[PDB]
């Protein structure tokens, strides 16, 4: 029965193993009528049985959180909100905004107050350090967070983009409930350290980027290109000659998915779920983009499907050979 839900230590109700990611919801710092789609998107997520919404102050510099707070106030629900802290913005708008890492305790206390207000809650269900601050010892940050938990302002605590050593330091001072690392079929680096860490220390993994920036949607082809503005313009995976290798892998993944009558998009996300104690974050800007969530639930990859996946990767996108000699 427990293949569609998982418990997060410190939160009573089980969470759906797909969570709504909100980087495309109020992702611009100035709002407007377009905020209505974001609200409708959250509402659609809730109706698909998603009860975890992941957001962050940095998304639209408060705006995403405001939309989540708004949406949750308009529709009866039992959603849980995970948010983040540790990124500091200075400036007026999108043009001159400066964003830096800041996990100083005073900034932490302020960010929690701000998130409580924007989300319209009295307690944050899950608070995550967005990035490790190189200028503040992890200890200082975890100490502040553990205190606010005791004040009853936060339920569970997590981190993102921490090394195992950084997580060990955090855990000496505060209980670690979750870890938010990047993971997808084409980007499995965290398998070597983060996943085993999560298993050994009983943390839940909130995986982001399950669709590898669109490559795994099944909607790209040999003709897909990106604007100078688009991050993918300078991403080797989306460039000659690599892009075709990835597209090639995609065609096989697609045939594999077809055998189950699943889309490649749903297959890619289900793969992510089946790597461990994992919740996959699912992004959406409009309510339509949430319909596919349904396809992820109610099944799991067989060991043969998992092997086929590895076979497909090895056949098309084999890991680069290290420059240094190796016996």
């Amino acid at each position: 029965m427990a293949s569609d839900t998982i418990r997060i230590p410190g939160i009573d109700t089980p969470l759906s193993r797909v969570a709504l990611g909100t980087w495309a919801i109020g992702g611009w710092m100035w709002g407007g009528p377009d905020d209505d789609n974001g609200v409708r998107t959250i509402h659609a997520a809730l109706d698909e049985g998603i009860n975890l919404i992941d957001t962050a102050p940095v998304y639209g510099f408060g705006h995403s959180e405001e939309i989540v707070g708004r949406a949750l106030a308009e529709k009866p629900n039992k959603a849980h909100v995970a948010t983040k802290l540790g990124l500091h913005w200075v400036g007026e708008d999108e043009k001159n905004m400066k964003v830096f890492r800041d996990s100083r305790p005073a900034r932490i206390r302020k960010e929690v107050e701000d998130s409580l207000r924007r989300l319209r809650v009295e307690t944050i269900d899950l608070e995550q350090i967005h990035w490790p601050d190189d200028k503040t010892p992890i200890d200082e940050s975890a100490r502040e967070l553990q205190k606010l938990h005791q004040d009853g302002k936060i339920r569970a605590l997590g981190v993102s983009n921490f090394s195992p050593e950084q997580m060990d330091i955090f855990r000496e001072v505060a209980p670690l409930a979750t870890i938010q690392p990047p993971l997808n079929l084409f980007e499995r680096t965290i398998e070597k350290d983060i996943l085993p860490y999560a298993e050994k220390h009983n943390a839940v993994v909130l995986a982001y980027g399950a669709l590898c920036r669109g490559l795994l949607t099944g909607k790209m082809n040999r003709d897909t290109t990106f604007p100078k503005d688009d991050l993918r313009s300078n991403d080797p995976k989306f460039q000659k000659p690599n892009f075709e290798k990835y597209l090639a892998a995609m065609d096989e993944f697609e045939k594999l998915a077809e055998k189950r009558g699943k889309s490649v998009m749903a297959f890619a996300v289900r793969w992510v779920l089946d790597q461990g104690p994992v919740i996959a974050l699912w992004g959406a800007r409009k309510p339509g983009q949430v319909s596919g969530v349904k396809d992820v639930f109610g099944w799991s990859l067989t060991d043969e499907e998992k092997k086929a996946v590895d076979d497909i990767l090895a056949r098309h996108v084999p890991n680069p050979i290290d420059p240094t000699f190796m016996a």
